[PDB]
């Protein structure tokens, strides 16, 4: 069940996006820097980053 | 020069994210979800998250 990894609540599903290595999220509106859409490709969670 | 996307400041360049597929960056305190340290290999800032498929 993803939730927001800044403000860890699940809503509007639609704008949160899934790391692609682990279970967290992010609401597009919630990350900074700023992203007006959900991307394409694939997106990396802070902790999964802090790995490579 | 390269400034922070979010607060558009240059300065603390040790703290500072450098993007690898444009010349954007970001302070690793501005940045949301929290960021601890400047990770090792390749970090794209959103303007280069919006153009993959
Ligand atoms: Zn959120
Ligand atoms: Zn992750
Ligand atoms: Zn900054
Ligand atoms: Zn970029």
């Amino acid at each position: 069940k993803v939730t927001c990894l800044v403000c860890r609540k699940g809503d509007n599903d639609e704008f949160l996006l899934l790391c692609d290595g682990c279970d967290r999220g992010c609401h597009i509106y919630c990350h900074r820097p700023k992203m007006e859409a959900v991307p394409e490709g694939d997106w990396f969670c802070t902790v999964c980053l802090a790995q490579q």
